[PDB]
């Protein structure tokens, strides 16, 4: 795996453009903080993923070079790990939305349990702990390995896909039905056209091919959450008012029908 190779540069010089995107959203989000933007995003959670992010475009260099125990320890270590948080975390926050606007009536109960419990904190704790038993579990046995963490990353996503399905009505700033699609649908195409990829192929360079698809699955996982907020809140400053937050969900909710 040549530190001079035509797509090695590339998929560096990609990784570096990630890298620049995540820091500029993370100072963005820090120097524009107590927002209706940011407290819609997530809050904490958007830095929790932010970061992980960061870590995880960091270390693409690693990937690349001659191989080390540490590298392949490295490449299930952190970034399908970075997969499953952000994964988890967008789940997370699409079922707190859908269970606010929704079912928060439909269902009474259960919220006071979810909220009693600290839900949010534990079913992304969970997610963690489970993850991390599947990884060294699958390291204790290319294709075998990656179809176990590759399904939990789907479920995962078809969960956030089926929770925010009935919340396509939902204001623009709560609404990610588009986002969960797009990323659910590449990850899905992605993954299949690399399992694939990994039997009927010369065995060399398919490194740099895998190494690819995961930098372009953290670029747009990172870009299709952040960069529309960065945008609206950077060149549309009218738009990120409590004010307008309060009138957006008000039109919302009592619709002139």
């Amino acid at each position: 795996l040549e530190w001079h190779e035509a797509p090695t540069i590339a998929v560096a010089l990609l990784a570096a453009l990630g890298f620049l995107s995540t820091l500029a959203i993370l100072v963005i989000f820090w120097r524009h903080f107590q927002t209706p933007i940011v407290r819609s995003a997530g809050g904490p959670m958007c830095f929790l993923m932010l970061t992980l992010l960061l870590v995880a475009y960091m270390v693409v260099p690693v990937y690349v070079g001659p191989p080390k125990v540490s590298t392949c320890l490295c490449r299930q270590a952190l970034f399908p790990l970075c997969f499953t948080i952000c994964i988890s975390c967008i789940a997370v926050r699409s079922f707190q939305i859908v269970c606010a606007f929704k079912m928060a009536s439909r269902f009474p109960r259960a919220y006071s349990y979810w909220v009693r419990y600290q839900g949010p904190y534990v079913s992304m704790a969970f997610i963690t702990v489970l993850k991390m038993v599947i990884v060294v579990i699958g390291m204790l046995a290319y294709r075998n390995s990656l179809l176990f963490n590759t399904s939990l990353d789907l479920l995962l996503s078809v969960v956030g896909f089926s929770f925010a399905y009935m919340g396509k009505e939902l204001p623009t700033n709560y609404n990610e039905a588009k986002f969960i699609t797009l990323s659910m649908t590449f990850y899905f195409t992605s993954s299949v056209s690399l399992c694939t990829f990994m039997s009927a192929y010369s065995g060399v360079l398919v490194t740099i091919v895998d190494l690819l698809v995961t930098v372009l699955n953290l670029l747009a996982i990172s870009l299709g959450y952040f960069g529309p907020k960065c945008y609206m809140i950077l060149f549309y400053p009218e738009r990120n008012t409590p004010a307008y937050f309060n009138s957006m969900i008000q039109g919302y909710t009592m619709r002139r029908d």
